[PDB]
């Protein structure tokens, strides 16, 4: 029983596991036990069929069983290695006084963080970002705070029409009701608003439009008309907060960096995702080309098992060329991941149950159940607590390398 690393191929070792005569026996009569309870031939009672006789029925078939119950001893050796792919047995052999097994062991590959500074992101102008958002938010704010009193006439340009909408099926059965508030302007027209210019309180319209499949009939009663002269950008707009605000500066000069709380995230996040995506360029790996082919073939044959293959491969250039093209994709994650993988522990980072929670709490809206139910889903399902672990871990690691483009 000697493990001889026959060969290494970067991050892929091949090992010769050899088993002397003593063990060859130990797995042989340990296969006659198992086989016997599978086998059934006249006379010989339940489990009691002598070894040779069994090896009589199987013969060359038997060799295999001896081998498997020697082959199970292999797993008890690569306990320490964290590998990309489950050990693959290239050849398994047995002769007179020897049972040889050749196992290929595809361990997770090594990487090398290059020049983390030599990486271009794209930081947008906080000032011009901020003023642009604010300008428009004053646009927004004076709208929803316009000076409105019910016009007694009709409805021309620039006036709010409160309309009560009812939706009926083609078969005349009301589906639901609603109320809306459309604002009109100069010579402008859009479905179910156009036909509602120069109408009064009480007056009705019945737009019959066809959607998706069936004919739908929309009853539109004008609930009220109101006059729409909005506050001009000043301190009279500071009525948005009833106490507090008294100057427009208090509105602007605030929002100018009130919505800085949004640039603080959307940007950080974008920056993060840029670096994440860009990461492979500075990262050298040593993956074996066999390890490439195998994960590549595994990716393709599963793309095959699903259906979304001939959708994608048969919509590019050829067949062999997508395989080449996918290979350049798989590698770059093998890259991105293992960079975080190391950098995580090698820069003192691990993801705890606590932050795992917060994460699933804001993820809950995205699954449709209670925020408290998500944690239960995390506690139950493993695949899911591991998926989140790695997801935060990434947030963190990328969150340092980026805060380090020096």
């Amino acid at each position: 029983m000697e493990v001889k690393e026959l060969e290494r191929d970067k991050n892929r070792v091949v090992l010769e596991y050899v088993f002397g005569a003593e063990e060859i026996a130990q797995a042989e009569d340990k296969a006659v036990r198992y086989l016997n309870q599978r086998v059934e031939i006249p006379g010989f009672r339940k489990g009691r069929i002598p070894k040779n006789v069994l090896k009589m029925k199987l013969g060359e078939e038997f060799q295999e069983y001896t081998l498997d119950f020697l082959m199970d001893l292999i797993p008890d050796t690569l306990k320490d290695r964290k590998l990309i792919l489950s050990p693959i047995v290239t050849e398994r052999e047995l002769k007179d006084v020897t049972a040889r097994v050749v196992v290929e062991v595809h361990e997770e590959p090594e990487v090398r963080i290059g020049d983390i500074s030599k990486i271009e992101v794209e930081k947008v102008d906080e000032e011009k970002v901020l003023e642009k958002y604010v300008e428009r938010r004053i646009e927004d704010l004076r709208e929803s705070h316009a000076l409105l009193e019910p016009k007694e006439g009709p409805a021309e340009a620039g006036d709010l029409v409160r309309v009560n909408m009812e939706v009926y099926n083609e078969e005349g059965k009301k589906l639901t009701s609603r109320e809306y508030e459309y604002v009109i302007s100069e010579d402008e027209d859009r479905p179910f608003v156009k036909d509602l210019v120069g109408k009064k309180k009480g007056d009705v319209v019945e737009i019959e439009r066809e959607y998706e499949g069936k004919k739908y009939t929309y009853k539109l009663e004008v609930e009220e008309v109101y006059k729409r002269t909005l506050p001009e950008i000043g301190d009279e707009l500071a009525k948005s907060v009833n106490n507090e605000f008294e100057t427009l500066e208090q509105l602007k000069e605030s929002l100018k960096k009130e919505g800085k709380e949004i640039y603080d995230v959307e940007m950080k996040e974008s920056m993060r995702e840029q670096l994440l995506e860009k990461l492979p360029e500075i990262v050298e790996i040593e993956i074996s080309d066999r390890t490439l082919e195998i994960l590549v073939n595994e990716a393709i044959n599963r793309l095959k098992r699903e259906g979304r293959y001939e959708q994608i491969v048969s919509s590019y250039e050829s067949e062999e060329k997508f395989r080449e093209e996918l290979k350049e994709r798989i590698l770059d994650d093998i890259k991105r991941d293992r960079v975080i993988e190391v950098l995580a522990q090698e820069k003192g980072i691990s993801v705890n149950d606590e932050e795992l929670e917060k994460e699933a709490e804001e993820l809950a809206p995205f699954w449709g159940i209670s925020p408290d139910r998500a944690k239960s889903l995390v506690k139950a399902r493993q695949d899911l607590r591991e998926e989140l672990r790695w997801a935060i871990l990434k947030r963190k690691v990328l969150d340092l390398l980026l805060q380090e483009v020096e």
